[PDB]
């Protein structure tokens, strides 16, 4: 599948935001 980060307000750079992570964590994911 595709990688995923769960991040503290942010994505990094190429990240979408898939959902939400938590309260203050977001739910990032890397384009590539």
């Amino acid at each position: 599948g595709l990688l995923c980060y769960c991040r503290k307000g942010h994505c990094k750079r190429g990240e979408r935001v898939r959902a939400t992570c938590g309260i203050r964590f977001l739910y990032c994911c890397p384009r590539r």
